[PDB]
DNA sequence: CTAAATGCAGTGCATTTA
DNA sequence: GTAAATGCACTGCATTTA
């Protein structure tokens, strides 16, 4: 119900390299690490949602704090 | 797999307006009231919940984004 | 967050049908 | 003979279900 660490390493290793596979690209990976490609297909989409979601989350949790800290500076000036 | 009936989801969208964080008791009736496994019921809300914070902060994002840039 | 999966456009090319 | 259709894949993403 989850994937192998041996496996998942090579997943993330490829996505930094080639974050968008063709079918052909997808198939060969599976044969290398004993998985189904539609699985492989699915993951590659979900990793893409991951980067979208986190790039937003970090930013929001950050800018809220950054726009918060700057405001305190403005009042110390006034 | 198997998605959820429109009857289900419509009642969902209708109730989600009311108590977007519902307790076991009400979860228990709704689960029964709507031919559901309450885990499923418990689940969908968690996601339904999770979606909105993301959707809201994205608008929080885009609105805080255009304001800062346009000033320059 | 994961793992699995669906729904809807849209895109390209090869083959029918009109 | 040609142009428009249709059948078949694939892509890509956002959303849903557990």
């Amino acid at each position: 119900h989850r994937h192998t660490q041996r496996q998942i390493q090579e997943l993330e290793s490829f996505f930094k390299e080639c974050p968008h596979p063709d079918d052909k690209q997808r198939k060969e990976l599976s044969r290398d690490l004993n998985l189904e490609p539609l699985q492989v297909k699915f993951w590659f989409q979900n990793k893409r949602t991951q980067m979208k979601a986190q790039s937003e989350r970090h930013e929001n949790q950050i800018l809220k704090s950054d726009n918060d800290k700057l405001r305190a500076e403005n009042n110390r000036y006034k």
